[PDB]
């Protein structure tokens, strides 16, 4: 899988 | 965040 | 390009 | 939550 | 009228 | 996977 | 906006 | 929005 | 300390 | 964090 | 001086 | 605290 950066508020890393 | 299509199988939004 | 769906409020198009 | 397509003029999503 | 999805960026719906 | 809307032209569904 | 990196605990990125 | 990494020759960061 | 990236989920930073 | 001053028009104070 | 990763769009790192 | 990117030259993260 690869790691996006999103903001979620926090920017962090999303694994999908 | 960003809404990806994948398989989940059955294709879904995912809320990136 | 692609075109993703994401939030920015309001969900949008983005161009990439 | 659940996204709405709403004019704003343009015709966007809004995550409700 | 009509929506187009063009990019002004976003990519949003026009009404015309 | 998941499904991307990619220029290829046309914008079409891109599996990957 | 800038992207700031910040302790909340955790390091997040923070949009400002 | 999630941060891409992407080239416009010039990497950038883009805001999706 | 120091700060190591860490599953949380999400990945975050980890001040140690 | 670090506590900002910005503007949202409405001037706020910003977690960061 | 400092550099923050500031959206000028792309982001890019502000020299201040 | 943030975490800013200094000059001191060097840059280096500063603890903020």
């Amino acid at each position: 899988a690869c790691v996006f950066f999103c903001e979620d508020a926090a920017x962090i890393g999303l694994a999908v």
